[PDB]
Order: C-alpha cells, then structure tokens, then sequence
C-alpha cells in the first residue's frame, strides 16, 4: 500500500483541552525549549501551527485556521510563540511572498524552509514517519489530526515524480506543520 504513515501503530495520542483555536496538551514549562512548525495555506487550505516541546518530544499545542488574513495569521503565530517562551518558528511559505513580508514586519524569529522541491518535502515527511515508526511522535488525540495522518499517501506521476498528498481532495496542512516541527527533534 501507498500509505505514508505505516508506523501509525506507534503514534502516541495525548489528551488535550480546546481553548479557543488552540488544542492544548501542556502549558508552557519555563525549563523546557519549544519550537513551532508553521505551515501557511491559501484558499480552502488551512494554516497550522504546531508547538513541539523539544525536551519532551511531544506536541504541546496545535492551532489551526482557515481564510484569515496574513496579518491575522502572523499575529496569532506571534502570540503562540510568546506564550511558549519565544519559541523559534520553522515556516513553510512555498502562499506567495506576502506571508514572508508579514512575518518580517511583525518581527518573528523563523527559518523559512524552502519546501520548493520534491526532495526537501520527502525529507521532512520521511523524517516524521520514521520518528513515528520509532514511537517518538505524540500528538493531541484529535480526530482531525489522526485522519490527515491516516489519509496521507504516495502517488506516482507519468514522469516518475513522487507526490505526497492527502487521499482524494482532503487537506494535509497538519501533516506539514507536524513535519516542520519534528524537523527540530533530535
């Protein structure tokens, strides 16, 4: 089969509380270090921010939004960063340059991961899936997160390019957000 996350058996599911748009697994612990994997979506696609607690290896918080302005999205990203001790952002902007200019303007500390190459995407995703297989990924036990992971698939094109995307016309911005966060997991 062409399911990307074959180690879904090993995905750990954590309880959470919905506090607005945030699913919260843990509040900020000052002795821990955090980072945010931020995927940005245009149109129907969602922007998703995932807070990884690097000291624990688990997602502390996840925030999802759809169809807000860039200024709105970045300002929610900022506030998320401040509430997790000025956590560094890994951002996927591959959305135009408008998002980048908003990130710079509001003064966010972030690495733009190109995500403009089949190869780079493969590495992010492969890394997430292998960490999952090893039992080192833990996410809020939420139907929406689990479904995107369950439905993420490999496809082949006529040129032999690999496509990694949701089954059908589903969304995969949660997969990418998670992949960006766990890119910092050691």
């Amino acid at each position: 089969m062409n399911s990307v996350f074959s180690g879904l058996d090993m995905l750990i599911l954590l309880p959470y509380e919905r506090r607005g748009t945030r699913l919260v697994v843990e509040d900020y612990r000052p002795d821990h270090i955090y980072c945010i994997g931020a995927d940005f979506g245009k149109n129907q696609d969602y922007s998703v921010f995932s807070v990884l607690d690097l000291d624990t290896g688990a997602i502390a918080c996840l925030e999802r939004m759809n169809g807000a302005t860039w200024s709105d999205q970045v300002a929610r990203l900022k506030a998320l960063s401040e509430d997790y001790g000025h956590a560094y952002v890994v951002a996927d902007t591959w959305v135009g340059d408008a998002i980048a200019e908003e990130l710079d303007a509001q003064g966010i500390n972030y690495t733009p991961l190109p995500v403009k190459s089949s190869s780079v995407k493969e590495q992010l995703i492969s890394n997430l899936a292998l960490l999952m297989e090893k039992g080192q990924v833990a996410v809020p036990n939420d139907k929406t997160i689990l479904d995107e992971l369950r439905n993420f698939r490999y496809y082949r094109t006529a040129s032999g390019n690999q496509v990694m995307r949701a089954y059908g016309r589903g969304h995969d911005d949660i997969v990418m957000s998670l992949a960006l966060a766990y890119s910092q997991y050691e």
